[PDB]
C-alpha cells in the first residue's frame, strides 16, 4: 500500500527510489509515500534514553555548531561513519538511515566509595581540563559518584580498595617506571610498602 | 461503532487518523467518536490515589507554570518521557496517550519511631532545603513519621537501631573515610565502640 501508520511517537526510514537517497521519517503523522518512495521497515518505537542511564549509536549525524542534522547534497544523512556518539539521557529520538545501535538505555556507571574503574583511551583525544591522553594512557577513576560512558575512553576493570588494618602494610609491586606513594623511582618489578591504615 | 459510553469516572484513549495524534477523553460523557477517530480501548477508571497513599506515572505529561497539560503544537500531549511525576494523593485523574502507570495505589512509606530508611540518589538533583546529592550520596531517614517517594532518590534498605542496655557497647567499623558520633577520623575497616545508653 502508499498509505503508512506512524503513530505518535515511532519512526520509519524510506528510500525514494528517484531522489536515490533516504531520509528519516518522524511522526506524529499518517503519512503517504508517494510513487517514487519506498518504506523499509514498520514503525519501530525511537531511541529513548531514561535519566542517569546512556547509550551510543556509532554511524552518528554529524551536526554543525548549531546542533542540526546536516541532511548531505545529494539527499541522505550526513554520517561520521567511523565516529560514535555519547547519548546522555534525552528525549525518544528517531535514528537516521545508516546509524547502527550499539549502545541502548544500558545503565550509567555507578562507581562505590571504596573502588575504582581501570580506564584505557582507545585513541588519542583532548581530556575534560585540556590533557593529551595517548593510545594507552592509564587513567584511573575512584569515586564515588557516576562515570560518563565516552567514546575516546575505554574501562578496563575494576579496582577493589585494599584495606590495611592497623599495624599492617601492604606489599605492592611496578609494572613500569612509575611513581608511588611517596616519591620513590619505584622500577619495573620493584615491590615496596604501604605506611597510613586507610583504605 | 460511532458509539461509546463514557460512565462519570471513566477515561479512554482516541487516536485520530487524519489528526494523526491522540488525546484524553475523560468524562463525564457518553460522547460520539467521529468517522476519522477511533478507540483504542474501553472505559478505565481514572487513575485514583487515596490519602496517605502515592503513585508514580513515568512519561508524565510536561506542565507549565501554571499546571496545564500542554497538548504539543502536532496535537498530542507534551511528554517528558524519560521522567517521573511524584502523584501524592488527589482525585482520580485521567491517564494521557503516552504515559506509563509504573507505581499505583501503594501505601505510603511508614518509618517506625525505631528505625530508619538507607537512601540512595539515583542522580543529581537539589534537596529539600537546597543541597546538592551526588549519583550515590547516602543518605539516612530516621523517624518516626512518614516519607514521600520520591523519582531523584531511592530507599535501599531498612536500618533497625541497635539497642545498648546498661553497662554496654557497640562495636562499629566503618566503609569509608566518614565521621562517627565524637570526631575521630573513621578510616576504611577501623573500629570503634558507642558510648552513651540509648538506641
Amino acid at each position: 500500500e502508499a498509505i503508512i501508520r506512524i503513530p505518535p511517537y515511532h519512526y520509519i526510514h524510506v528510500l525514494d527510489q528517484n531522489s536515490n537517497v533516504s531520509r528519516v521519517e518522524v511522526g506524529p503523522k499518517t503519512y503517504i509515500r508517494q510513487d517514487n518512495e519506498r518504506v523499509l521497515f514498520a514503525p519501530v518505537r525511537m531511541v529513548t534514553v531514561p535519566p542517569r542511564h546512556y547509550c551510543i549509536v556509532a554511524n552518528p549525524v554529524s551536526r554543525d555548531t548549531q546542533s542540526s542534522v546536516l541532511f548531505d547534497i545529494t539527499g541522505q544523512v550526513r554520517l561520521r561513519h567511523a565516529d560514535q556518539e555519547i547519548r546522555l539521557a534525552q528525549d525518544p529520538f528517531p535514528l537516521y538511515p545508516g546509524e547502527v545501535l550499539e549502545k541502548d538505555i544500558t545503565p550509567l556507571q555507578v562507581v562505590l566509595p571504596n573502588t575504582a574503574l581501570h580506564l584505557k583511551a582507545l585513541l588519542d583525544f583532548e581530556d575534560k581540563n585540556g590533557d593529551k591522553v595517548m593510545a594507552g594512557d592509564e587513567w584511573l577513576f575512584e569515586g564515588p559518584g557516576t562515570y560518563i560512558p565516552q567514546k575516546e575512553v575505554e574501562v578496563v576493570e575494576i579496582i577493589q580498595a585494599t584495606v590495611i588494618k592497623q599495624n599492617q602494610a601492604l606489599r605492592l609491586r611496578a609494572r613500569k617506571e612509575c611513581f608511588d606513594r611517596e616519591g620513590k623511582g619505584r622500577v619495573t618489578g620493584e615491590e615496596w610498602l604501604v605506611r597510613s591504615v586507610g583504605a
